[PDB]
């Protein structure tokens, strides 16, 4: 878990920019697969361009070895792969004019576990159509229309794609759920369907956040942590997120009780990777200056494309398991209602890591 501090932080830092850039829309990103996704890349890099990548990955190159770093994302890799549907890959697409190095490609299938592709860009419609359907059969149909735009000089493109639909550990009745309004401003409010059970969670008020924060666990060793703001304090959540965050309730096992009202969610993220890579300092790779010679030695090259989409869901509950037993309240619970815009993170247990990042300010984007 060498590389997991650099993940935490990375993570927070591609947060604090989607949310600069944007106070109003939804923010959905998958740290792991788009640090995954730029590590591959860096194998096919060398000098500036795969130093800039590592290092606005928030790995310090002084610091670690470039093995370790490879080697990170592989063990990884390994615990993803195993119960967790947690649909994920990565997909390399290339002219088909380009002799690709055969280095790169054994180590993005052996390493990173990902594939690599030859295309026809001089047929726009139909290279989209083409990467939209690995995509496509790849998600099983979760992940459509990916690639909406290829301009005619593509040379080389590269797609992130995750999909995530998890079962609570202690999950909800659907009878119980209920349509109430969450208020995503002063002036605005979207009727959602509304999870509510009573019972008891890892849930509490944490005054360095002023947050209430929710640990609630899915099945595959993967928890999810919700962080509810208080009034008028998302921007001061956001301030104060930092790596310390992430292990300081996964460890809790204590409970306390509460009437929990939590809504539904489908949730897509699509991203430019390009521009908002751009932004942490990774320019070269995208520039007429690129240094790709590990991908292709006699011919210039550069990264003309970067999609990353995330999509996650999750409802009460698919099949019945079993009841869990309860520990009935025995006095009025506190009412903690997800009806105001709130940041989530899921966290694989063990390797601590951060799998989906983001904030909801509305459930029915």
């Amino acid at each position: 878990n060498k590389i997991t501090p650099n993940l935490a932080e990375f993570a927070f830092s591609l947060y604090r920019q989607l949310a600069h850039q944007s106070n109003s829309t939804n923010i959905f990103f998958s740290p792991v697969s788009i640090a995954t996704a730029f590590a591959m890349l860096s194998l096919g890099t060398k000098a500036d361009t795969h130093d800039e990548i590592l290092e606005g990955l928030n790995f310090n190159l002084t610091e670690i070895p470039e093995a370790q770093i490879h080697e990170g994302f592989q063990e990884l890799l390994r615990t993803l792969n195993q119960q967790l549907q947690l649909t994920t890959g990565n997909g390399l697409f290339l002219s088909e004019g380009l002799k690709l190095v055969d280095k790169f490609l054994e180590d993005v299938k052996k390493l990173y576990h990902s594939e690599a592709f030859t295309v026809n860009f001089g047929d726009t419609e139909e290279a989209k159509k083409q990467i939209n359907d690995y995509v496509e059969k790849g998600t099983q149909g979760k992940i459509v229309d990916l690639v909406k735009e290829l301009d005619r000089d593509t040379v080389f493109a590269l797609v992130n794609y995750i999909f995530f639909k998890g079962k609570w550990e202690r999950p909800f009745e659907v009878k119980d759920t209920e349509e109430e309004d969450f208020h995503v401003d002063q002036v605005t409010t979207v009727k959602v369907p509304m999870m509510k059970r009573l019972g008891m969670f890892n849930i509490q008020h944490c005054k360095k956040l002023s947050s209430w924060v929710l640990l609630m666990k899915y099945l595959g060793n993967a928890t999810a942590i919700f962080f509810l703001p208080d009034e008028g304090k998302l921007q001061h959540l956001e301030n104060e997120l930092t790596h310390d965050i992430i292990t300081k309730f996964l460890e809790n096992e204590d409970r306390r009780s509460a009437s929990l009202h939590l809504p539904k969610l489908s949730i897509t993220g699509t991203y430019d990777l390009k521009s908002v890579l751009g932004q942490l300092g990774i320019t070269k790779v995208f520039s007429n200056g690129a240094d790709l010679s590990g991908v292709t030695e006699e011919a210039p090259l550069k990264l003309s494309k970067a999609v990353h989409k995330a999509v996650l869901t999750w409802d009460e509950k698919e099949a019945a398991g079993a009841m869990f037993l309860e520990a009935i309240p025995m006095s009025i619970p506190p009412e903690v209602k997800f009806n105001k815009p709130f940041v989530f993170l899921m966290i694989e247990q063990n390797t601590k890591s951060p799998l989906f990042m983001g904030k909801v300010v509305n459930p029915t984007q």
